[PDB]
C-alpha cells in the first residue's frame, strides 16, 4: 500500500517564515519526507546578554513549522549528530501511538532514526522533544515546534465556505527560567549539563525569567518585523508547549480563530484575545485594513512588556478615516 | 457621509452601573459622543489602609463601560488636566487601526484630544491607557475600562432567539502589584513618579499583591452587593486587561456565558465557571430563580479569598423548595 | 409531587473509579440518596514522606463521583463524626441557591445533616467543602469532589448522534501549599488546626508545592496506571476546585471533548490539550487504536514531571503500522 505512495521531499525554512506548499490538495495522499538535524547551542537572548544552552531542531527556536494534508504520511529523519552532548527525541501532538513517537526515537549524539505516522486529524498541532526523566529541560530549553495537519480542501469559514490566506507566519512563544545568583543576576554555564541541577531548581519556582517570540527579546522586531499591505489575508500560527498564552494583536482583531488550532471545529469570530493552553498550537485569520504598525503581544502584558513577549506587524498601504480618524490632534486645552 | 449622521451625547455612570441605553436600536447609525477625563489618585485598597496611586479614566476603577451599537461612529473627547502628573492615552480594543487608537491619543497634563473610530464588530471589548515604554504600569494601576458594542438588534441565544436583561452591572477586575519592603509591609510613596523604578520590580515577579471587583476589597459587599429579585434577567459584564479570570456565581450558573465576549459567536450553556482570558471582556446572562445572597468570585479561590476578588449579589422573592430544601437540618448524631 | 417518586440507594467508589449507572435513563426521574462520611486524615503526598492533614469526603481526594440524570433529586446525607476537629460543610456547583448548599450544610464534628436538590442542568460539576471564612484552607486541603449529571439520552456527539463509553474514569487533580523551613524543607504538624497560620501565608504565594492526580505523586502509576483495550471508547473526566489545568493524553487525542463539561453544548472535535479553569469538571471522549501505555498529563511538564501531575494508561492490543512505524531503528550514521 504505502510502497505505491508517491514521495516528495521538503526542505523546511526557519521561522517565522513557513516552507512552500499548498492550501487545497491537488494530488492525492503521499509520503512527505523531512529531515531535522539537532543542534545544541548557545543562544543570546536578550539585550544585556544572557545566554543559554538552547536545545533545538534544526538550530532554531522555534523548530521549523511543518505542512502536511489530513491522511498523508509523514516521514522524518531524525538526526543527532556527535558534536552533541545529549540524548533527545521526538513526540508529535499529531501522531497516535509509541509517546507521540517519542518511545521510537531516542538518538544519543551519534545515531539517527526515521519514523513513519499518519497524519489522521487536520489542525496544527505542537511537537516537542521528550527524553525521559528531562522532559522539562529540554523543552523549556527551546527544544519544539509545530506542525499543521491541512484539510484536504483547505480552510472553511464558520459557513463552510472558503478561507485563502495570502501569507503565513508562524509564532513560536518561549518561557525560559535562567538561574540567578543572590542578587539576581543570571548565571552563564560551560555545557549544558553543568547548567542542570540549577535549571531544575529554577523551573520549580514556575516564574519564567523571559518569555520571547522567535527565541529572543525582539526578535521580530524592527528590522525583522513581519510584513503585511491592507487588503491581505494572513494566517497567524502560534504555539506554546509549556504555558498559556493570550495573542492579541493591537489595532487588529483575530477575524477567524481556532484558539485550540483543530479544523474539524468552526473557528470564533471576532476575537480581541484568545487563551492559547501550555501544550497547545492556534492558528488566527485576519485581512489587514488600516496601515502603520502593529504590535502582536502575549496579553498579560507585564510578560509582553517586561519579559519580552512582543512582535510587530509593519503593513502598507492608504489609511481609511472612515474607521479611524482624529478630530482633533493633541493640544492645550 | 458623517456630517449628515445624528448625534447623541451619552453622561457615563460609575461601575458598576451602566449608562442608559437601548438593547435593540430604535434609530439608524449615529455617533455617539463621550467626554473622559483622567484623574491621577491615591486610592485606599483594602482594610488595613494600603495607599496607591491610581491612574484613572473619570475617577474610578474600572474606568466607565460605554454602550453603542454596531457601526455607530464613537466620538471620544480625552482631557488630561493639568493637576496630573503624567502623560496618557487610550487603545480601544474595539477599534480597527493605530494601536486601537493608542497612536493618535497622546495627551501631556494639560491637554486634550478627540478620536473617532467606526465600531464594526459587536461584543464586549477592553479599553486600555497604553503609553509607549510604561504600558504594563498604566494598566495594572487601574487605566483600563470596556465598551459593549450591541448588535443592532440586540442579544441572541443558541437558537437566534432573542434574549432581553432587565438588568445590567459591569465588574473590573484588577490585579494590583504593591511593592513591599523585606519584612512584607506594603510600600507608600509621595507621586506616582517616585513609585516607578519599584512597580517594575513588583511586576516582574507576576504575582498580584491585591486582585479586586471595582477597586477594593470588599468594593461589592455589604451595603455595595449587587442586587436583583427571583425572575429577573441580569447580564454581568465582566473585563481582565492584563490577567486571566475565572467568574463564577455562588449557588447560580451562568445560563448564557460569551467568554470571549463575541456577540457574532454562540453563547456557551450553563457553566459552572468560565475562562475570560488576560486582556479580554466576557458577558454572562443568568435568570435568578432562589432568593439570597451570593457570592460572585473568581474561582482560584486564594485570588477570591485572601486576596480580594470576591462580591455579593444580594437577591429578593420566595423560596423554591423544588429545586433545594434542607431535609434534615444540622443536628446531634 | 416527591413523596410518589421512586428512590434507590447508592454507594460509592473510590477514584478513580466510578459507581454503577446508565447511560441512557431506563427509568423516570428519582430521587438518588448518597451518604458521605467526612473525615480529617493524615496523608503522605510524596516519595520523601511530605506528610500533610488532608480534609476529605469519603476518605479519599478526590471525594468520590456522584453520577445522576438530569431532573433526578440528589438527597444526600452529610455526616461529621465526632474525631474530626474542624466544621465542614458542602457547596455542589449543580445546584440552585444557598450558596450550592453550603449556607446549608454547615455541620461541626457530632453532627450530620441531609440536603436534597433537583438536578436541572446536564454535565459534570465539582462540589467542594466552602465554611465561611476558611474556603480556600478546605479546598486545598483536598476537600473537593465532582458530580455528572448525564441526559437522560446519554452522550451525544457534534451531530446529535450518540457516543456510549464502555469504561469511565475520575482524575481529580489537587494543588497543594506546604509550608516550608527558611531552606525549603516541607513542615509537619501535630492537628490540621498547628498548620492554619503558616498554611494562610503558603497559598498567598500562590505557588503550589505538588500538583497530583489521586491525592499523590505517582498514585496512578505502575500497578495503579488505569487500563484500557485498543477499540475501547473511555470517558475521563477531570476536576481541578482551584486553580487551571490543561489535559493531554499523550499519544493519543480527546476525540470529543467538554472542556467547560456541560453536556447540552456541542464538544470540540480532535483537542491535543484542552483548558480547565479553576473551579470546573471537563470530560474528554476517546477510542484507543494504539496498544502501549501512555502518559495523561496537566501540560504545564513542570508542573506535571516536578510537581506530580502524571497518570498512565496501559493499554492491551495489536499495534497497526499504517498509524505509525520506526522506519530505521535508531542507529550510529
Ligand atoms: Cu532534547
Ligand atoms: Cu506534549
Ligand atoms: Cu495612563
Ligand atoms: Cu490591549
Ligand atoms: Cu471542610
Ligand atoms: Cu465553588
Amino acid at each position: 500500500d504505502i510502497s505505491t505512495l508517491p514521495r516528495v521531499k521538503v526542505d523546511l525554512v526557519k521561522p517565522p517564515f513557513v516552507h512552500a506548499h499548498d492550501q487545497v490538495a491537488k494530488t492525492g495522499p503521499r509520503v512527505v519526507e523531512f529531515t531535522m538535524t539537532i543542534e545544541e547551542k548557545k543562544l543570546v537572548i536578550d539585550r544585556e546578554g544572557t545566554e543559554i544552552h538552547a536545545m533545538t531542531f534544526n538550530g532554531s527556536v522555534p523548530g521549523p513549522l511543518m505542512v502536511v494534508h489530513e491522511n498523508d504520511y509523514v516521514e522524518l529523519r531524525l538526526i543527532n549528530p556527535d558534536t552533541n552532548t545529549l540524548l533527545h527525541n521526538i513526540d508529535f501532538h499529531a501522531a497516535t501511538g509509541a509517546l507521540g513517537g517519542g518511545a521510537l526515537t531516542q538518538v544519543n549524539p551519534g545515531e539517527e532514526t526515521t519514523l513513519r505516522f499518519k497524519a489522521t486529524k487536520p489542525g496544527v498541532f505542537v511537537y516537542h522533544c521528550a527524553p525521559e526523566g528531562m522532559v522539562p529541560w529540554h523543552v523549556t530549553s527551546g527544544m519544539n515546534g509545530a506542525i499543521m495537519v491541512l484539510p484536504r480542501d483547505g480552510l472553511k469559514d464558520e459557513k463552510g465556505q472558503p478561507l485563502t490566506y495570502d501569507k503565513i507566519y508562524y509564532v513560536g512563544e518561549q518561557d525560559f527560567y535562567v538561574p540567578k545568583d543572590e542578587a539576581g543576576n543570571y548565571k552563564k554555564y560551560e555545557t549544558p549539563g553543568e547548567a542542570y541541577e540549577d535549571a531544575v531548581k529554577a523551573m520549580r519556582t514556575l516564574t519564567p525569567t523571559h518569555i520571547v517570540f522567535n527565541g529572543a527579546v525582539g526578535a521580530l522586531t524592527g528590522d525583522h518585523a513581519l510584513t503585511a499591505a491592507v487588503g491581505e489575508r494572513v494566517l497567524v500560527v502560534h504555539s506554546q508547549a509549556n504555558r498559556d498564552t493570550r495573542p492579541h494583536l493591537i489595532g487588529g482583531h483575530g477575524d477567524y480563530v481556532w484558539a485550540t488550532g483543530k479544523f474539524r471545529n468552526p473557528p470564533d469570530l471576532d476575537q480581541e484575545t484568545w487563551l492559547i493552553p501550555g501544550g497547545t498550537a492556534g492558528a488566527a485569520f485576519y485581512t489587514f485594513r488600516q496601515p502603520g504598525v502593529y504590535a502582536y503581544v502575549n496579553h498579560n502584558l507585564i510578560e509582553a512588556f517586561e519579559l519580552g513577549a512582543a512582535g510587530h506587524f509593519k503593513v502598507t498601504g492608504e489609511w481609511n478615516d472612515d474607521l479611524m480618524t482624529s478630530v482633533v490632534k493633541p493640544a492645550s486645552m
